[PDB]
């Protein structure tokens, strides 16, 4: 791979809780490239998130964690983050950050070829 | 006694078009929805606005100048913002500052903030 | 009421993680003075975790915590601080700082007179 | 290329007083590896001040600092600090970080592969 992304930092928390996930990339790097972040829960597919890309770090948010969850990148460090806020239940999941040789953030899983090794992210009720 | 307290970390010399993370962690009688401000000053200037976050949704603002470089997310648990700087220029050298008050509207005039962190330098090499 | 502290820093960890307390002094201040850390878990009295004291800033540790915990000072904060790292589920309770008018570190919280709120530390595995 | 270090927070202080350092490490960072401190005032190189290492974490001072100076490790930041206490003008210096891939820590700069950008630091009168 081009690329290899290590991820970082999940755990157990209770709702409302914050976690801040890490993706650092390593290889031949292009900050610019879109990162995309994924979840899988039990039973389900992989799930949008968010993503990062383009010269200008635009980000964009699935519905579900839009206002609470942050997505932001350190450009010199090559890695992006995922600051997740009042954290429900429904965001149990194994948390997938995976970038693409593009500017252009996509919802789709398959159009990435580029995958880290996913972190478990567990939300007590 | 102030209800709050500010305390700033991160920040020191980086080469232009680097990268920094600046933190400001806050502890006592701490609203996570209340607006942060961040403001910088250097040498014989006057003190400028950054951006700010602020509001239940985390709302951002920013000045023209930071647009597309600095992100300012918070961290509700740790009672902690970051701003995040990337492609960073001489002209951002400065005393970063990072500021509150009693509402979630972020106001880009450093008056209406009553608390006040340290400072951290930041200094950007030409 | 000569001297007051007023604590900072707890919250949830997960194991294996870290955590800086810190506890700031107000008041008629001597530097030199022993701050104790001390924590209780439910079911248990305050244990010594470590202390810090006379010009020099000695300090010394409960067996369980030497390697893994280091207490500072900072004088002209007025402020000590406790880093914790490797934390563990057996670490989690109520940690408080203490002082009192001597520069020697007791073991004992009876001895002093002078004691912070007090912040929850929890540790999840 | 595998670890960086970013220092922080230097600055002017008046005798008697304090400042804490900082240096952060990224990339492929081992927390037990040896993290030293070293200081240059107007060109005379890198006299050692301190240094810390181990799994249990244990620290080493120079003869002109020790008590007045602290150093502590956050691994899960795997930021290091220096915490500069009674300073006085003699400390006028930069201060600089380093790290080597391996738990003993040296006196001598030439066996850190790895350099922090160096702080100022100025004490007056
Ligand atoms: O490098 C990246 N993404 C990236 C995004 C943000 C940061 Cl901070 C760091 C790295 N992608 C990339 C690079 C090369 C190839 Cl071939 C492909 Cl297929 C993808
Ligand atoms: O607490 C805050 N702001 C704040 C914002 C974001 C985070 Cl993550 C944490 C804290 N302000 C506050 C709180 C009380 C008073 Cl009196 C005043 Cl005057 C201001
Ligand atoms: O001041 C202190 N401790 C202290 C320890 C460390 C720092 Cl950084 C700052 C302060 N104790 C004190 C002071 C006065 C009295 Cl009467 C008593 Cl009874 C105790
Ligand atoms: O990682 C480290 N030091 C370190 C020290 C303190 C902390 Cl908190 C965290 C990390 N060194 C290292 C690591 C890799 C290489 Cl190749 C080399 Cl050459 C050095």
């Amino acid at each position: 791979a081009q690329v290899q992304l290590q991820q970082s930092g999940g755990g157990l928390v209770q709702a409302g809780g914050s976690l801040r996930l890490s993706c650092a990339a390593s290889g031949r790097t292009h900050t610019p490239y879109a990162m995309g972040w994924f979840r899988q829960a039990p039973g389900k597919e992989r799930e949008f998130v968010g993503g990062i890309g383009g010269v200008a770090a635009t980000t964009t948010y699935a519905d579900s964690v839009r206002g609470r969850f942050t997505i932001s990148r350190d450009d010199a460090k090559a890695t992006v983050y995922l600051q997740m806020n009042s954290l429900k239940p429904e965001d149990t999941a194994v948390y997938y950050c995976a970038t693409r040789a593009s500017m252009a953030v996509s919802t789709s899983p398959r159009v990435y070829p580029i995958w880290g090794q996913g972190t478990q992210v567990t939300v007590s009720s």
